[PDB]
């Protein structure tokens, strides 16, 4: 498949929650998380207060994040993209949110297919997203540097975005 011998996140497009495409060459230059979101998980409050958090403290040391609601995981996303985004709203969120999608199958975003097999994106045992707030930290070239599970609250990337700036 294309998506395959993409170099970059930069390469990639994806629809916004608005509904407009974005490019994402939008983000050459800047660290990004990439983040699957939900709004009825045991792990909303702690995923969305904290990526809120990172983005308040970094936006000017130049760190973005992308969220891209997905109800695959326990079906925890039903809403429209209006509803998610009031829900974002509801945390203050500033940063970037995209119309809900597919992050593993046949209709997984293409740019979801690609992060999960880059070098530095591969998972612990096999390359499915395995809940609801997987991170991909993306470098200023649009490589993935690290992927951080569920399990792994936001804070903890913190440590690991000095190495990118």
């Amino acid at each position: 498949d294309d998506w395959r011998c993409a170099r970059s996140m930069h390469e990639f497009s994806a629809k916004d929650i608005d509904g407009h495409m974005v490019n994402l060459d939008k983000y050459r230059g800047f660290v990004c998380i990439v983040t699957n979101v939900a709004s009825q998980c045991g792990k909303t409050e702690v995923n969305y207060t904290q990526l809120v958090d990172l983005h308040a403290r970094y936006a000017e040391c130049g760190l973005r994040i992308l969220a891209f609601p997905c109800n695959q995981f326990g079906k925890q996303e039903p809403g429209s993209n209006e509803e998610i985004k009031e829900f974002a709203a509801g945390y203050n969120v500033k940063f970037d949110m995209f119309s809900k999608i597919c992050v593993n199958g046949d209709d997984a975003h293409p740019l979801w297919k690609w992060m999960k097999i880059q070098p530095k994106g591969k998972g612990s045992s096999g390359n499915a997203i395995k809940w609801n707030f997987t991170k991909f930290l993306i470098d200023k070239n649009g490589c993935v540097v690290k992927r951080y599970g569920p399990m792994e609250e936001p804070l903890v990337i913190e440590k690991d975005l000095p190495h990118y700036f």
